[PDB]
């Protein structure tokens, strides 16, 4: 079983990635094989100038193609996704997540743009072919205690990472 | 009067771009000062990791304080707009659309995702508390004859230009 997990987030470290840190540990647990990419695994003028030849997009193509889910994690950011994270989905062939299973996650501001966000990612996904995309979980900034050390969350939002996590696991089967 | 044009697409030349292209020589014509702009002009590493401190927005910035009204172009990518353009939206201030018009531009494969990109468009633009935001032009790409020398375009979106560059013009004053 093999996943991979993405940080959209240009911050490092980052409130949402510290969702994608619980996860890799919860999927490691269960005898996953988990490959763990972010921006700062691209050359930036790859991603901006939309280089398709870029080694590190062909590197991750490869292990996204062997991968049986992906979880994508994004601040929200003017509303949306950020655009360092759709800078790289951009370069993905079409059709990259047939057949996969996605669990999209998020941190934000205010409630209202976590709607937003949720919204906005889909179609991007379903462009991507994406097999089933989870509901997700979408959390705002005050229910991250601490993402600088061991990801700290609130009750309430634990709960809901473990539950978006496990029917994640069972989607892969 | 001063407007800023700004293009999305990481190609150059660019369908999207002359469409822009066509809308500053119209408004040289009528005496704006226009400023365009594409994503050559930052460096790539502060647009992917959000450096706020990056010089080129300083004086992207400074140039859109002063400017009545905005002009953005973008393909469509992954049923929606290129991440290396909201890569760059997403480093502009709070309010930094307030009180100004935009007037959206994109080209894309399909109709259903002309659709898509200026429903996707709108909440970021509404983020930047655009003062309006037009209706705009979102045209396939078989209605761009060349975009690699003088643009040239079918009548119809051509006629579509004009009535979107009046309309903007006369919302300015
Ligand atoms: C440039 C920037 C833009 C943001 N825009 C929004 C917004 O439009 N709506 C909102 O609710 N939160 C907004 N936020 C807050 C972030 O979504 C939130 O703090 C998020 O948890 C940051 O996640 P990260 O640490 O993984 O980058 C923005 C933050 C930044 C830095
Ligand atoms: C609703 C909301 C919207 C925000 N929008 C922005 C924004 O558009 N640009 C920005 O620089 N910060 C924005 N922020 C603030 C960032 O969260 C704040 O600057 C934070 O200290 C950034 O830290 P970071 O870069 O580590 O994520 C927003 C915050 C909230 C709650
Ligand atoms: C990476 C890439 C992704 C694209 N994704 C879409 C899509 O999802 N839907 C669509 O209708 N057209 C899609 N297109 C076609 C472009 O939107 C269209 O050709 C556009 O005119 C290119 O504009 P530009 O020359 O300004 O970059 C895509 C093109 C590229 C290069
Ligand atoms: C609906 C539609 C969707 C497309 N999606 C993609 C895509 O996701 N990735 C890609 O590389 N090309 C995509 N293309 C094709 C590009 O338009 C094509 O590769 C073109 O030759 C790219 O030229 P350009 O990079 O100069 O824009 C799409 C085309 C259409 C009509």
């Amino acid at each position: 079983m093999r996943v991979i997990t993405l940080a959209g987030s240009p911050r490092f470290p980052s409130r949402s990635s510290s969702l994608l840190e619980y996860a890799r540990e919860k999927l490691n647990g269960l005898d996953v094989e988990v490959y763990h990419w972010n921006l700062q695994n691209f050359a930036p003028e790859d991603l901006l100038y939309a280089r398709f030849d870029s080694p590190a997009l062909k590197t991750f193509t490869e292990q996204l193609q062997q991968a049986d889910g992906l979880i994508v994690a994004t601040p929200v950011y003017k509303a949306a996704y950020s655009g360092a994270l759709k800078t790289l989905l951009d370069l993905l062939p079409e059709r990259a997540l047939q057949g996969k299973v996605v669990l999209p996650l998020a941190t934000g501001g205010t409630v209202a743009h976590l709607l937003a966000v949720d919204a906005a990612l889909k179609p991007v996904l379903s462009a991507l072919k994406a097999q089933e995309i989870l509901h997700g979980v979408f959390a705002d900034d005050s229910q991250v205690i601490d993402y600088h050390h061991r990801p700290q969350f609130t009750p309430n939002l634990q709960t809901r990472l473990d539950t978006a996590l496990e029917t994640f696991w069972q989607a892969l089967h």
